[PDB]
């Protein structure tokens, strides 16, 4: 960059630039990259980005949190620069399967801290609904907090899944790569730098089942009507939990003017013990306001600390 460019130009961060500053740690039958901030370990905030993205989403963010506490950031199974599934699935179960199998390799205090986006959201809830002891705060946002129903901003979703479910969805993703060329520009509101843009292509550049994983995160919503069976039972059981759970200090970024943020905020306010704030964006709000989430990540995890 100059002095002469724009400012996000100055301050951007590229794929290898944030790769460098990456470890990978053999898991299972595959392996993972992940951002490792590494110190303040007597307390771990996990960051789980969702479908498109990978650790690279949370760059701007992490640097706010590092401070107050070890901050660790993986690539999900199948995305990023992590390794692939063994078996080619890339079911919520199976990006489960890779992240707790990461876990017990990480030093991990017995309670941790979850901060999660789309799908990385539905992984965190998950994994507090079967250790519900481990769980010390959870911040989410644009999130999967419940089963799904068609309503007044998107009344033909059943429709919607219908096609991504189809062979014609499968082109959209694998030939077309939608999720990464169309959807994920559309949905947030600035310019992504050439380098910034490219570091969410690079994993899923080629054509073909490389890009698996952006074609399975949709076809596993929990749709109260044709959603995976497993899938729906596992949001329904969290879902439950998290409605109870008022000893769970929680935190809701609402995006503004948001994708899912409108329709799922009444969801949000379902959980008791939530703080909510509201930044700039679209559905990749990290891209929009990452400074304004990480000060207020920041605040609730140093308050959730002391309290």
């Amino acid at each position: 960059s100059k002095v002469y460019d724009p400012e996000q130009r100055k301050r951007m961060i590229t794929g290898p630039q944030w790769w460098a500053r990456c470890k990978q740690m053999n898991v299972l039958d595959s392996f993972i990259n992940y951002y490792d901030s590494e110190k303040h370990a007597e307390n771990a905030v996990i960051f789980l980005h969702g479908n498109a993205t990978s650790s690279y989403l949370w760059r701007h963010v992490v640097p706010h949190i590092e401070p107050v506490a070890r901050c660790i950031i993986p690539d999900l199974i199948g995305m990023g620069k992590s390794g692939k599934s063994g078996n080619g699935s890339y079911r919520l179960l199976d990006h489960y399967k890779y992240l707790t199998a990461w876990f017990e390799l990480l030093n991990l205090p017995k309670k941790i801290i979850f901060v999660g986006h789309d799908w990385g959201a539905a992984l965190a809830f998950h994994y507090a609904y079967e250790h519900q002891d481990r769980i010390k705060a959870i911040v989410h946002m644009e999130s999967v907090v419940d089963v799904i129903e068609s309503w007044d901003e998107w009344p033909d979703i059943e429709e919607d899944i219908a096609l991504i479910k189809s062979e014609e969805g499968e082109k959209m993703v694998l030939e077309n790569n939608f999720f990464v060329e169309t959807v994920l520009p559309s949905k947030i509101m600035r310019k992504l730098e050439p380098e910034e843009f490219a570091a969410y292509l690079e994993p899923f550049k080629e054509k073909g089942e490389v890009r698996r994983p952006t074609l399975s995160w949709p076809r596993e919503i929990p749709l109260v009507k044709g959603g995976k069976p497993d899938v729906v039972q596992i949001v329904r059981n969290y879902n439950a939990y998290l409605r109870a759970s008022d000893d769970l200090p929680k935190l809701f970024i609402e995006s503004d003017p948001g994708f899912f943020s409108n329709a799922i905020v009444e969801g949000a306010k379902k959980f008791p013990n939530t703080e909510f704030v509201k930044v700039k964006g679209l559905h990749f709000l990290q891209e929009d306001a990452p400074d304004e989430m990480g000060k207020y990540i920041k605040s609730f995890v140093e308050r959730v600390l002391k309290n």
